[PDB]
């Protein structure tokens, strides 16, 4: 008998209120679901615009609080109507509410960079581990020449980049040994470049 | 690692007549979904080809699809479409067309299924002499519901996605890896599906 997961959309769309999201392609145990036609080719493009401080004193994300937890590397972006709109898409998506959600995370990567393998969740007896993250849904905006997949190194599997489409997985189950496969990291793009949007999602309200 | 037939290594493939885009793999034995293999156009015409191929050859017999049983009526009559298609899924498959079976054309209506099955031949049987060693299976529609590619062993499944397609294969050393692509074709529960599949072979089957 299989542990239950948030994930549960059961046919090959899901009917969200302003768009239809395609399930491509699943692995079961942990959930990791390949998810097309997530955004828009204009939506993904005002979101890599929108990430961008240029050169400008205040950060992208200055209007999240001290409470609201920042990254060193990408931005956080502002809520605004094209956010808030995303954010519904997406909750609809991985069926928990866009109040639990950190808001849209922003990365570039350049070429020849990466991100080494790693989990989205926190360490277990952290602070940050009371409401800690139970899932994680990764957007492509743009395509890659070369390069740049998300890969799980401890299931032998990847996901390449593809503009539009998205990358769900969860790590919310009780036997610890599934959320330890979800460990995740992004190959270096090798041509061109990468850029991504992320929710992650926490297992309360957040904001 | 055991060296894979499919060969290619970037997000997508360059076929003379189309760019293929690699969406994810799963690495061993190697499953890789694909996307953009045949155009909106092309699904709907091999469609209207298989209607007159499974009528003109008065198929469509037995209630779920049946690995036991030959299937000469749902392989497409060879024409331009066909032969053009089968260029390009060689690229993808790195093997020569002259060692696919054709276009196999299936349809699944509500509650048909296809059970869980090895596509390759048993060791010493006749066909394991020249034996199938991957797999292309093309949606071509798109289905309401049901109707997935899926690997019980693997707990991975493919939903089905019209111009999308599914690549896997089976010529390991290692027999263990072969029998993880056991796999079949999950009822229907809304809608209908249709795909094509191409079976390639070791050495030539023309
Ligand atoms: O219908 C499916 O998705 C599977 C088809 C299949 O097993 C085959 O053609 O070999
Ligand atoms: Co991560
Ligand atoms: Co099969």
């Amino acid at each position: 008998n299989k542990e239950q997961t948030i994930f549960d959309h059961k046919g090959n769309v899901i009917k969200t209120e302003d768009r239809e999201i395609q399930i491509i392609s699943k692995f079961e145990e942990p959930l990791i679901v390949v998810l097309g036609n997530v955004l828009s080719d204009e939506e993904c493009d005002e979101l890599i615009e929108l990430s961008k401080s240029k050169l400008a004193r205040s950060k992208v994300g200055s209007s999240r609080d001290v409470n609201d937890i920042r990254t060193s590397s990408g931005a956080f972006l502002d809520d605004n109507e094209l956010t808030a709109k995303i954010e519904k898409r997406i909750s609809s998506i991985m069926n928990v509410p866009a109040s639990h959600g950190e808001g849209l995370h922003i990365l570039n990567y350049e070429v020849d960079q990466q991100y080494k393998a790693h989990y989205d969740y926190f360490a277990e007896h952290s602070r940050s581990a009371a409401n800690n993250r139970i899932s994680t849904l990764v957007m492509y905006l743009n395509d890659v020449e070369e390069g740049g997949e998300t890969f799980f190194p401890k299931l032998n599997l990847s996901v390449h980049p593809r503009k539009g489409m998205a990358v769900y997985f969860e790590y919310f189950y009780q036997d610890q040994s599934l959320n330890e496969l979800t460990l995740h990291g992004g190959a270096p793009v090798t041509k061109g470049e990468k850029w991504i949007a992320t929710q992650w999602v926490r297992r309360g309200t957040y904001k």
